[PDB]
């Protein structure tokens, strides 16, 4: 309770799934939140479901849209004051091996999962540093930032990039005393409506050879590690990877 | 607040420093705690400083003492009910390169830092599994479980061992549905009275080439990640390494 | 001696530095080699400096040029027969933090260091699979695929991406029994004429806080690990990272 | 051919399997070799199977025997001159989870797999430093130094320890300009006569969920990486881990 007192957070892809759970717990611990998403119909319903406009608002945005990032920050500042916390959560996947990935698929995925994370991280550092906010940038990877999957080629590329880029940003921010931390979170498989929509997906992910726990996680498993990283409890963590994966990467 | 509702924790080396901060925050979040340490004079004062006997007690023990482990568990059960949570925190260091380590130094260090962790982990699994406790075993490494230090040879050995042994235990516990998670925590340098006692130590550890933040951490930086791992918030994390190091290992 | 009997290799950025040493040793070990580079004057002179056209040729190419990759594979086949070995070595750097990277610098570095490696890996799998060649794709990272550097933000993103994408491609090729291995090489600092042109650069890179050996490496340190990976000596190695760094990443 | 000109190597557990293939290739590449093993009958026959006494000899030793290590180095010097290269290959396994490991099994496995490697590394540094030998210490781990296995608890502890202790020793040797490199080798599953004696073992280890290549390796896959590490070809490699696993750890 009140673990995020006074924080102001942007969560990209905050209207569904993992993003939405992050938002929900952020609001519960006292943060002001701006969630983003591509569809206003979903976005505005999501925001209202979590709380009132003085707690949480929606902002329509594609994380691959560089200019929209500037608008997003300005809007969040107008609503809630200076942003302290950024969760780069929006992502997409392509279910293809490297061999079978088209160039269009490659660029589309990178623009969200890599360029978007870059735009958010770069803008977040510039806007959040040197303000005594206890600022924190939480970049969503994946277990796919640690291990390959033969049918997630471009996704693996994007998540390996976010992993190491985040260390670079962490170190610069530390060395320059910016009061900004940057860390990555690496979910294993997580049960969401989208997973429920793909027959047999949870069942495959729940095989012991994939997830040793023999079941997949839930959105709140990611929201709780994000609360920790956004909070000043984690003021000495920067440049680190936080895995919450049911044992996936342990074997 | 009440993040450790109903938990019963053993924290080895709980009377000083990082251990003591863990204990303090554990009690604050509603856990019952048994702290261990080598000296009763220090131990009993430490326990009373944190709370009353129905919250926290001391138990004298050297973590390298296999038979004492059994007593420790029995005592903790007698005081507080079934143990749910084990923090293997007790450790020592030897300030020697591998080349310059005597065999006596080697065995002494291993007996605490490796055998002790093994005895605790093995006994913890046996006593905690299959009880619906939400059991959690948190094994203290180190940044020295990731990277070498030329003057910490045996220490590096012990911390690399704990790191991977912990994954083995994690996986067995998961695959057998024991309801026990095992994870490791990897502090960077942390300011304690013992560090304050070694002239120039904090100053050396605070050089940017060591810790990018340009200062070292404090005991509560470790206590907070331990609260998370002991709590059911982290029910999908097992077999993972959690680093809190000021950027040390990021560069 | 004759460690690469019968192999046919493409080495991108093969006209200078690391690439040129790889090419030199490849030819010494009996491979046929196509080197690429941006300047025809340089490339032709480099090929002739190594051997005759029956051993080594040049093909002008920018590794970001998708169509030109098809032309390079066609050309190499026409000269030497079916390609067995690809070294994705071309790369560029931007000396900027994430915070200070322009979008143009981001895209230009990614086009070479990431898209180019994708284009080469994808086409290499297509062309080399299922031909009993003992095919091997060697993707040049860097130490910057393991650790961050505060002033190499885009470069870190690109080297992280190559690291994990290469595991994805390894796994698919193994699972499909393609007779293609994929592995990464991670040089630390290496002395080249370009380093020699920057006063003080080698000395800085040779500080013990950077390279524990107290000096930097030479192009042949990367050529020898590449001969191992290209040869059938490494037939059981796939999806692995091979680091040759003077200790940089060990501390 | 002549890749180990002038070298003098000790290989522990050199009479069978991986060790014997290392010894065979070492001799083929011009090294002088002392192999160790427990059974004199086996050892003498193995040495003679590889070459003559001017190329290779046997010394009976249990790698847990501290004093015998001094005797082994003395003996090797007397036969061949100053030792340049040490391969710490001897090891044993216990097929138990952490939970089910007796203390006796723990101590017996650690004495060989951990203390023995310490004793060899320590004495090797002492003996090989500062002699212009291009000295190289190659510590055999395993994939079990990266990932856990639920039924190899003590083995995982020992392989984690060797992994990181070896980085400590690398760093000290580099920093002190000792002309000693230390690196680890991490085999995945390898076909030997001992595997062949367990019905079904190879088939199980060859499942794609274990080894993506769908088959296991052979002793020469580990011998070739060891020739690279022992040779001056790898003069800039220290403190690194070299994995040869058929993809095991990539997924
Ligand atoms: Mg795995
Ligand atoms: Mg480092």
């Amino acid at each position: 309770s009140n673990r995020l007192d006074g924080k102001v957070a942007i969560i990209t892809g905050g209207t569904l799934g993992i993003g939405l759970a992050i938002a929900t717990k952020f609001v519960e611990e006292g943060a002001k939140v701006m969630i983003t998403g591509r569809h206003s119909d979903v976005g505005e319903k999501a925001a209202k479901s979590v709380g009132t406009p003085d707690q949480i608002q929606f902002f329509q945005h594609d994380s691959s849209d560089e200019d929209g990032w500037t608008k997003l920050f300005d809007a969040t500042e107008k609503a809630f004051g200076p942003v302290s916390t950024l969760v780069n959560n929006a992502g997409i996947a392509v279910n293809k091996s490297v061999e079978e990935t088209t160039t269009a698929e490659w660029r589309k995925l990178l623009a969200v999962n890599l360029d978007g994370v870059f735009f958010g991280t770069r803008l977040g550092i510039q806007r959040m540093k040197n303000k005594g906010l206890g600022a924190s940038i939480i970049n969503m990877s994946s277990i796919e930032g640690f291990v390959g999957d033969p049918s997630l080629g471009a996704y693996n590329a994007s998540k390996g990039a976010v992993r190491i880029m985040s260390k670079s940003a962490a170190l610069d921010c530390a060395l320059k005393d910016y009061d900004v931390r940057v860390n990555t979170v690496h979910p294993g498989y997580i049960k969401t409506p989208l997973v429920d929509d793909l027959p047999g997906a949870e069942e495959a992910m729940s095989q012991r050879t994939k997830t040793p726990m023999g079941h997949i996680g839930e959105p709140n498993d990611i929201a709780y590690i994000c609360v920790y990283l956004a909070s000043n409890e984690s003021k000495f963590a920067t440049g680190s990877e936080f895995v919450v994966d049911g044992g996936y990467t342990a074997q």
